[PDB]
């Protein structure tokens, strides 16, 4: 059942990212665009390649409504895509509205 499926995605993580490629190796300007974004955030993330799975990258247009990549989920609520995480940034709201990783210590 694909809409279970796509729940359960878009649920995998606090944070998800649907793009081209992989946060290392991202396949379009759009998805590196994003990818450097939330990198400098220092935003804990997870990420599905679309072009992984033919099956997810249109149900998932489907699903949320919406049309293109890259698609962010927080929570597993879809924020939105490119121009949405800029206005976030450029506000100052991208990091209240993200998680982040603990940066404690592993050693004393």
């Amino acid at each position: 059942d694909l809409n279970l499926r796509l729940k359960k995605l878009t649920h995998a993580a606090p944070c998800m990212l649907f793009m081209k490629g992989t946060p290392q190796e991202p396949r379009c300007g759009f998805s590196k665009q994003m990818v450097e974004i939330l990198h400098k955030h220092n935003i804990q993330f997870s990420s599905f390649d679309i072009f992984s799975d033919e099956e997810v990258r249109q149900g998932l247009k489907a699903y949320s409504s919406w049309p293109t990549y890259p698609q962010l989920y927080v929570s597993g609520e879809l924020i939105g895509g490119l121009d949405i995480i800029k206005e976030l940034e450029a506000s100052e709201e991208l990091d209240t509205i993200c998680p982040k990783a603990a940066e404690n210590l592993y050693f004393q």
